């Protein structure tokens, strides 16, 4: 915090007394279903070192959750997105360097508690014959109990290269009906890996029988809207003043399938099955303040 | 609280009608992949006694997280890093000094908790016989709760001097597998320290035992981003106004090997195995308000 | 709150319209590793009655955790801090008044909760041979619970005089190894006082037997940062502007050591064995605003 | 809030385009230790109908925590504050009159549940020689479960009269070694008033037996410093223009003594022993705006 | 919320770009001991419709918690404040009207929480001369649990009418000796109503035995301070621009007596025991813009 060094707040801020020239570009990949989009600003702030630029890659990636092929009621499959990715790379040659990004790892933190427990009793038993007896008796006990947050799906940030800079979205676990929280290795001996599980052992088609889509997440099926900003900065004596930018969505998916064996369900999943990547190559001109592609 | 003595709140900061000349510096070290970076801001406030300038280290440190070697099925390596740090230091014969910094060691609370409890039976026992028994009792208990909360990594502040000012991150403690949370000293006389651990006993390969980097903390695997603020103040009338300050990232990594006794793996933990430091020089030009290396 | 009253928020502040000579002095005491520091801020309000100081004595205090005398295996010391201490004198001769203080003393609460329970039973048993059996039963249980939150370390305000006032930190208890938490005056008859303890009953040598000082918290190790105000304000009639002002930034440590009976550990605590003071004294003038030394 | 009625926020307040003549006075009596400060401010606004003026008696009282008197072993003394209190008071003749004051009585909540359980339980029995028995049985339970905060020091606020007020500070209970928290009426057959009760049987001096300072409240040792506001308003075409004021800082003492009868030390409470008052009398000048005395 | 419609917030609101002669009544009932108060504020804005007037009846009111009759040591009485209440009335024949008030009844909300629980049970019992025993048993149980909170003194709002509008504070319930919370109503067949009872069978004298006024609820000693806030709104053309206003602050008594019936203490209440008045009649012209009286 700026106002916990007596600093007034804001005064080690740029952007102040300066027009940028914002924009926006959109382009919609109709293969992959990736409405990428991304929204820049141009800072170049007199009391700065360095031009600016932050690019916000809002855009927005689709589920594609489908079973993707049937066979009979013998056993079907499914598709589903395992982990989202977006990232920025710059060319080798190039000069221009990443300085910053908001999204970045954050430390967890998880709660814990630690019970200790005294007792005592004694009681007077009686009969109608007359006969009376005594009992006393004493117990401890000891108890840790930890709780902790932990979502299904947990952004994370890869390595940050001078050059690119990356993003990552995965799948940390699920909730079932209400059960026990499953994940891609988890496994039971007698059904296997129940994660998109319907029914334990209904009789129903194979296709059929698969998690509503409703009830499970919405990322998986109703897709994922990033946001992730960066800023570039490059010096303002640079001989040349083009710089080449590159964009990519790529998105993983998964494959899970359904085995009747003989009277339950089994499942299995197959992680990193298919992968589709749509990268797009921007250009940034300095000198005109403007991003187009 | 400026304003709980009365005073408008803002008035004691600095920074009111001046103009700052901030700036930035980006430098990736390929070898370690310490994507270092500093954010300053050169304040000179004629209402100020000295002159100030504010060093905001944020950079990033990557994670480091992989299987170093792999003998076999016998037993395999694993490096993780087990602290990060990052100060800022300036020569012993100079004359500028360090005033503060934000992230600093604050106190911890924990809760707590007494419980008392008083109980009393009494029951009528009869059979088909016309037999009719008696039985009354009572008890007491008394219980203590304590429960905190404990982050995996804990930041701390190193004994800051005139001439050098460092912070530290270390590694609390991590949950496994939803399991008790272990540290670098946590024993188990039978499979040992379990923490980075996947399997009890599985029969899978050595190297692969081990625990998916996903599923561990981001900062392990992914880095962590620092975000510490310093301020150096020289004296207005110092016949030299050029001041030379160091920069340091060092990150100290662990040596994780499991062995396969005869039926289940153990693990050991060989603390402050390796450290990398990659440290750079900076120029300050008080007169010129610039920072450049 | 001034705003319940009716009046505007803020009317009754006093700093509007004014010029503030702000300041910094810094020193650092190698012998006793004291990072103290002052930052003050010379306020003239013509609408007020007296010219107003405000001294922040932000600084910091290390932290000096280590075992300074170890004796074979047999036994060994260790000195940690036990209190923390900086207080702001006057000349008794001198003019000038101490008006107000921000951190001051806070009354606390705690929870509280009363259980009233009752309850009825009753059963038949019956067997292969037809017997018929029945029980009737009552119960009846209070139970009172309290939980509060107590901080590792208590700030405190020690009777401010006018012409000197001066704050407190104190070691209110720790939390060691997740068992419950122990202070200076906690005793043991077996093992004794436990606070800063490795292994109940542990074979290695006599020194190396202590807690981690990263488990342990963190003003312990690592010192502890204050941030403490102070106003001063003397009559704008005083024939002499001249004021002298003293600092003192006492540190207490205690005396831990560890004895081997027979078969386990004993530890033993002597409070208030060492005391360090680093006083410096300060100039102040009101007719040129500046405070140098 | 004045937002609700449609009415723009800070329309009905007054302070505003007008100038503040604030000011300060600062007096210690060494006698009693009472740190007295007031804080006044005069507001005219020529858009009010009389003339106004709020005093803010900050100032700070001393904890006076000590044993007063010890004879012998067999028994000893002990003087803690039971409770502070400052009032402001205006001549029976005089024109002035008070208007209001922030710290006012306010309602308190508490929470309330109540429990309601049925059950059922059955169990089939078997042994070895094929006798096989049966178990029917139900219960009901009730619960009542109640809670709430009550602080260690309650502030209350005295019937305020015009000419007036009076504020308030008492004991309501403590927490003493993580005990049930007693008060100045509790009472125990065996031991007594267990209030500052160091340890129940124990053999050190009856002077050593007592609770250490640090352990008990921060008020009662280190004094408490008030913050209270009130505002005296007086017609503008008042004759006489100057006014006299009175200030009371009084304290009231207890008296605690242990007694060692056979085997235990029992502890006994004599409510308002001592009462201390310091009270010093200023002069208000409405056409001067100044407060001096 | 005005924002929640798009228009911009604040633009609804009245009192912009306007004086607002505001003023101040203080009259002290020596007789009932209620420091009434009123703050009023003119605001006439020429885009408004109608003159508005808004009259805080901030005020205070006492306690008068004593023993109002004692006889011997055989019973003794007690009264306490039942209920406050402040009203504001206008003649029948006037014009002015009331138009909103602050606060204004609003809904109560309670938690709820249904508990369901299976349960299953087996042992295996053995003794020396070899005998084996089974068990197999099962259970249910449901619960449902509901908390709120209730607090001691709720504020109600009394139908208000064009003319007259009132506000009213009652006695909810009291928690007494951290035992179940009491009210009015409650009664025992053994001891009876137990609100303001010490001691269940004491010894000491009738008059002695009740309650300490500090353990009891702030208000009932020390007084209420209300805060209730209305606004009068009257024609711009009307012929006659003198009104009269009519405040009251009536407070409610009852009747509490202890009896001693043959071994414990019996409490009685009589509730709506006493009741006191202090209206006074306030002048209002819209003309010159002030109340007076
Ligand atoms: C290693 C040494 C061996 C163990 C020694 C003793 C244990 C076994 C004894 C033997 C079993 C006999 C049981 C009798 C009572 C048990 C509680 C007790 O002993 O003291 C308790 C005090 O906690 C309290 O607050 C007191 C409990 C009742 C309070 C009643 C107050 C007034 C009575 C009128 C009521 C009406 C009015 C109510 C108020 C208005 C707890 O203390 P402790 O138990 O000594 O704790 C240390 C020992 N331990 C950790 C191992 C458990
Ligand atoms: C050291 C001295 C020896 C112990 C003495 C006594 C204990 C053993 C006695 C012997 C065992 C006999 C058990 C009988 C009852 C037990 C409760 C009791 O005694 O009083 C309880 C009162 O708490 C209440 O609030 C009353 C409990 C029922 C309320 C019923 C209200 C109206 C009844 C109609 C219902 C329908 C309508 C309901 C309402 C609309 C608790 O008080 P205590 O227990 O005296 O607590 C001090 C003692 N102790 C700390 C050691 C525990
Ligand atoms: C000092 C005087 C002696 C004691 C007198 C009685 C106790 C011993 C009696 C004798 C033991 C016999 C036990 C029978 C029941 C016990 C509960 C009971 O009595 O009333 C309870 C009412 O609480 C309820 O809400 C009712 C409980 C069941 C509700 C069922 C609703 C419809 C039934 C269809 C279900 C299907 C559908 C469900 C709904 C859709 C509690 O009231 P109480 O117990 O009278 O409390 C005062 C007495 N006490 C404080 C001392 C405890
Ligand atoms: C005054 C009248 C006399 C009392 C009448 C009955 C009580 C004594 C009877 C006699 C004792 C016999 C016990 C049998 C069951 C007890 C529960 C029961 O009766 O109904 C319960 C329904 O609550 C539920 O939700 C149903 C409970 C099991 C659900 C199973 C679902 C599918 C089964 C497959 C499982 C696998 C798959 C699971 C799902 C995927 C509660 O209703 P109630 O108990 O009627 O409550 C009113 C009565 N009472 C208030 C007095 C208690
Ligand atoms: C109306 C029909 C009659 C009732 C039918 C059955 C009840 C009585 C049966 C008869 C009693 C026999 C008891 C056996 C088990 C009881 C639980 C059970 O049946 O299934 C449970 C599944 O919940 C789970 O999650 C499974 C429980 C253990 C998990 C172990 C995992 C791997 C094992 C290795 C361990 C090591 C490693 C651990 C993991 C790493 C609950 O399902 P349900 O009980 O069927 O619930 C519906 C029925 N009911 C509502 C009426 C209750």
């Amino acid at each position: 915090a700026d106002s916990d060094i007596n600093i007034k707040t804001g005064t080690t801020d740029i952007g102040s007394n300066t027009t940028v020239k914002t924009g926006d570009l959109v382009t919609y990949d109709k293969e992959n279903g990736m409405h990428k989009k991304v929204f820049y600003s141009f800072i170049d702030d007199k009391n700065h070192n360095k031009k600016l630029l932050v690019i916000r890659t809002k855009g927005t990636i689709a589920g594609q959750y489908r079973v993707y092929s049937e066979e009979g009621a013998n056993k079907s499959g499914l598709a589903w997105p395992s982990a989202f990715k977006v990232q920025l790379q710059l060319p080798d040659n190039e000069v221009a360097q990443i300085s910053d990004y908001y999204p970045r790892n954050s430390i967890d933190t998880k709660e814990y508690m630690s019970t200790l427990t005294y007792g005592f009793n004694g009681n007077v038993t009686g009969d109608d014959t007359g006969k009376i007896g005594g009992l006393i008796g004493a117990n401890v006990s000891i108890g840790h109990t930890l709780k902790y947050v932990q979502p299904d799906f947990k952004t994370i940030l890869e390595s940050p290269t001078d050059k690119k800079v990356g993003w990552k979205v995965i799948f940390n676990n699920m909730v079932n009906q209400n059960w026990g929280p499953y994940d891609r290795d988890s496994w039971n001996p007698v059904y296997g890996n129940q994660l998109f599980m319907k029914t334990r052992n209904g009789s129903m088609k194979a296709a059929d029988n698969f998690l509503d889509p409703n009830k499970a997440s919405s990322l998986l099926s109703s897709g994922f809207s990033p946001d992730f900003a960066t800023v570039i900065t490059m010096d303002r004596k640079a001989s040349k003043q083009q710089t080449n930018i590159d964009v990519i969505y790529e998105r993983v998916r998964d494959d899970y399938q359904l085995h009747w064996t003989s009277t339950n369900w089994k499942g299995t999943n197959t992680k990193d099955k298919w992968t589709d990547r749509s990268s797009e190559r921007y250009k940034i001109d300095w000198e005109k303040e403007e991003m187009t592609n």
